[PDB]
């Protein structure tokens, strides 16, 4: 059996990619056994930071006290391994004594992974020349609500059944319209919950979505939610999109901070859906740095470029942005769904547990508005409407005009504003505050 | 014509990758025309630094004076752009006045390639409905030899025809041997140039390459060359492999510094081979950051892993390293071939110019050793022979014994050293004008 003739670029495949994901981050480390000590270091209160590149097979990291890992000077021990032949059963790295003035390894680590949490555990050996063991427990990735706090009144408004159900139904109706039957459509029209004008509805996802002015509804509605919300708390826009985590090799203290989610804007790591590799791969892609540089940075550019925006009506712009960038902002800062203590909540499951403040899942409009990060990017989305106005004031002077609609700064109809009646639901368009049971009912019509 | 239903991960295709590589780095810049001014900045002596991710479509960067681009405080102008439907004809970015307290763009920039070339462009102030131009010339990526200086004594040895042809023929004989006919093989034998022992030759790339002991010739000869070079100049080994450039988003001075190649160790940018896309992509790959994290970091760990090295004889180790890591180290640090005033020097072309110091092309053993970086990584390689000895000194104590061989510190034959007569051309297994002629002949026999 012949050895290779040359090297080829051997990027990590799925198993490797996923193992790296389980390794990557900050771990709490204890030494254990009779002869278990590292020079300069206690046996408890240690930490282990590990990194692996997005498609990398190398494994790097550091081992010192927490305060020393955030420090400027070199950490006492450095990690160098690789993942060839690695799995949850065997993961090996070497330790380099960085005080010693030699890069020759001083230790041989071997580990077993169990179970963003997890456990690494195994044996160490002094290579110089015995019962030497360690146990490392991965720190949880902090959630946004643990880092941005929404005040008593605001949260009350967000978590409430009036609002959750409004938000869910508002999307469900416009989102599903083009696939709903004439029987279902009449059921909704009759109960005042059709998307927009009766018999001239503005479906969000059908073949003429760009032109039918559904874009305006999207932009306007969330502006109205922004005004209401901003009257109860200072919810500033992001001005720039968060950049992906600075890799461990270039800025070690910055990497560690990131996994503490200091500002709530760290990207929660991707989760694996069981039996759904299409979905696991899709979410992984959109949360990656490749996505930031291929898609998100482009959107950040396009939607502050006058020449780009000046080609577009308000409703064309709204459609493009809701369907591309907006749906991806949600799932990129999405954290895995939780309980009162698996798989996502079914659309019609109105169990009391699903109404808690603990439920802020960004993937579902019944919950997404509760997540703090929501307000930063809907904030950012909303400010781009102003860029778009300026774009037209430059290229098409006085061809869109400012105007107050439903107590909100907006824009008169014109060549670049297709409609003057934005859809806030029944208040503005019902021809049969809001009834909770009417909403529950309309959602049932929509989901079979 | 319907719009997209959703986003997908849209990485750059070949055209945008290459365009990205043309932009990336440091440009000198001056403004031209009657109305050409930026507030707080001279009309000339400016610099523009740009980055694009490996497979990014986004374009970022900064525009300021050189000292300001290297400074800790934020530059006056930030570039935000994208490359969608850009090309050498049209390239667009917005500028943001970071002194202004707003991220709204203040200028629309547009540029064309003037066919490491040159951009001619226009800028429009975004507060008007002018003659405002700029000319930007990309800075040359310095070559290793412009930054690490091999002294007159050492350089003279390395460039001399005798040593150039030796290095080429030492490699060519063993590399092609397995493909050579018995006519070609007897001619070389009768001139003293067979790769190792007469009728028991140690081909480097044949079917039994891993086990025929060839790998020992590889390690030894370069140890011998190293010992010679080191007598004339202090040439330390790399201890750790240089990491890829730090991205512009996280460390803007570090990024800029990189394209100055301050220590000779920056990865020279991949060149497009005209009419060879297989080659163009392959080169790009091994010079990439993915390559560092997927192959090079793996090699770095593997060859300092006692458990890995202790599976291998010296002749296996040497073969594995030569064919994989060592051929890729060469191309990774290679800058393009240049005639000492486009296309590669053919093996049998002994035209006097190719002998001049300026031919230090890493791709070809005729020139590779003239490159200063050659010695840095060959030292790293040679240091790893000691990790291997310690590995067997741990798992197989006493089974590998040291010995001196041809003036060089080495190892005796044994279980893990399959031969004790390492090859160095005619001097071990066989006035200067006679043998440069012998060697030229020998190279011509091989290359017909
Ligand atoms: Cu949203
Ligand atoms: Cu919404
Ligand atoms: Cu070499
Ligand atoms: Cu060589």
């Amino acid at each position: 059996p012949q050895t290779p003739d040359e090297a080829s670029l051997d990027l990590a495949a799925t198993d490797g990619i996923r193992l790296g994901d389980r390794l990557r981050g900050l771990w709490d480390l204890r030494l254990v056994g009779g002869d278990a000590e590292l020079p300069g270091l206690p046996r408890e209160g240690l930490q282990l930071v590990l990194d692996v590149a997005p498609k990398g097979r190398g494994l790097i990291g550091y081992l010192d006290t927490p305060e020393r890992l955030l420090a400027a000077e070199p950490p006492r021990f450095r990690v160098l391994g690789d993942l060839l032949g690695a799995s949850s059963a065997s993961i090996r790295w070497r330790l380099v004594d960085q005080a010693s003035g030699s890069v020759a390894p001083t230790h041989d680590c071997s580990a077993v992974f169990d179970e963003g949490d997890g456990t690494l555990s195994g044996r160490i050996q002094r290579l110089e020349r015995e019962d030497f063991r360690f146990v490392a427990v991965k720190r949880h990735f902090p959630l946004a609500h643990e880092r941005i706090v929404l005040n008593e009144k605001l949260l009350g408004w967000l978590v409430s059944p009036q609002h959750r159900l409004f938000h869910q139904l508002w999307h469900a109706s416009r989102d599903k319209w083009h696939r709903l039957s004439e029987k279902q459509r009449n059921a909704l029209r009759g109960v005042g919950w059709q998307p927009g004008p009766l018999d001239r509805e503005r479906d969000a996802r059908g073949p003429r979505k760009d032109r039918n002015a559904s874009g305006i509804d999207f932009f306007f509605m969330h502006r109205h939610m922004l005004h209401t919300a901003r009257s109860m708390q200072d919810l500033p826009s992001w001005e720039r999109l968060p950049r992906p985590v600075v890799p461990l090799e270039y800025d070690r203290p910055g990497f560690i901070r990131y996994f503490d989610n200091p500002d709530g804007f760290s990207v929660p790591p991707a989760w694996v859906a069981v039996d759904d590799d299409e979905y696991s791969e899709w979410l992984h892609g959109l949360k990656s740095a490749e996505a930031y540089h291929a898609n998100f940075l482009v959107w950040e550019s396009q939607y502050q470029d006058p020449a780009y925006l000046a080609k577009l009506t308000l409703g064309q712009f709204g459609s493009e942005l809701e369907l591309g960038m907006h749906d991806w902002l949600h799932m990129r800062w999405a954290s895995v769904t939780r309980d009162p203590s698996m798989t996502d909540r079914f659309p019609a499951d109105f169990a009391p547990r699903w109404f808690r403040p603990e439920n802020d899942f960004l993937g579902d409009p019944f919950s997404s508005h509760v997540n703090p990060v929501f307000w930063s990017f809907h904030g950012w989305i909303d400010d781009r409407i102003e860029d778009w106005y300026r774009a037209h004031e430059r290229f098409h002077p006085g061809e869109v005009q400012r105007r107050e609609v439903e107590g909100i700064q907006w824009f008169a109809p014109g060549r670049w504003v297709e409609v003057g009646d934005p859809w806030l639901g029944p208040a503005t368009h019902g021809c049969g505050e809001l009834d909770v049971e009417t909403m529950k009912l309309a959602l049932r019509i929509i989901f079979s």
